[PDB]
């Protein structure tokens, strides 16, 4: 039996499905620690950067996890992603401990542009900036690739780099109640919301595991994203960036959440 997780139906998802919108064509890279082989994914391929990890495998899980909120296939198992058909791509910029450099990081979004992907999605932070890694988004971002990331979870009122760049989506977490959670950090450059808290998606061992996180916030924007992409395939990542904010579901202060919740519904229209 396939079930709908709840940050899935909260962005309203399954209401762009049944328009046929399901992110078929997009290309999708998750830079993460990886992506486990599983039954509800679809990898197409990848590329590791981490020395000492040269396989896409996840040892970590938290790649797993992201990727299925963003892909997991529409069928009888499992879950379901915000655009099950979208091509999905592992870049490993992280290794099993979950860490690695802004180096590795920085190649894996070389990689994405150079690969052509339409979407990347960054689960990591940091409280410092990093002219290598700022140098890469911005390349990423001339070369097509809209870059999703997550505003961090030390709960504080300023946003972690790579989000707080300019040319980088700041993906914030909300809850059930459509509040902020505690550990989401907010404040300038934050540009959305998305679920975060009690996300159940795919886990290495063919299982389903449920997670906190403004990482697991940032994949229901990567694959809102893809919905509007396969709608509008000349969109550039500009126009689609502004158009998930313009249509945003707005939740109280701009300061705590930016333009609101993501709509996917309302966004793949
Ligand atoms: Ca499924
Ligand atoms: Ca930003």
């Amino acid at each position: 039996a396939q079930s709908v997780p709840w940050g899935i139906s909260r962005v309203q998802a399954p209401a762009a499905h049944n328009r046929g919108l399901t992110g078929s064509g997009v290309r999708v890279a998750v830079l993460d620690t990886g992506i486990s082989t599983h039954p509800d994914l679809n990898i197409r391929g990848g590329a590791s950067f981490v020395p000492g990890e040269p396989s896409t495998q996840d040892g970590n899980g938290h790649g797993t996890h992201v990727a299925g909120t963003i892909a997991a296939l529409n069928n009888s198992i499992g879950v379901l992603g915000v655009a099950p058909s979208a091509e999905l791509y592992a870049v490993k910029v992280l290794g099993a401990s979950g860490s690695g450099s802004y180096s590795s990081i920085a190649q894996g979004l070389e990689w994405a542009g150079n690969n052509g992907m339409h979407v990347a999605s960054l689960s990591l932070g940091s409280p410092s900036p990093s002219a290598t890694l700022e140098q890469a988004v911005n390349s990423a971002t001339s070369r097509g690739v809209l870059v999703v990331a997550a505003s961090g979870n030390s709960g504080a009122g300023s946003i972690s780099y790579p989000a707080r760049y300019a040319n980088a989506m700041a993906v914030g977490a909300t809850d059930q109640n459509n509040n902020r959670a505690s550990f989401s950090q907010y404040g300038a450059g934050l540009d959305i919301v998305a679920p975060g808290v009690n996300v159940q998606s795919t886990y290495p061992g063919s299982t389903y595991a449920s997670l906190n996180g403004t990482s697991m916030a940032t994949p229901h924007v990567a694959g809102a994203a893809a919905l509007v992409k396969q709608k509008n395939p000349s969109w550039s990542n500009v126009q689609i960036r502004n158009h998930l904010k313009n249509t945003a579901t707005s939740l109280g202060s701009t300061n705590l959440y930016g333009s609101g919740l993501v709509n996917a519904e309302a966004a793949a229209r």
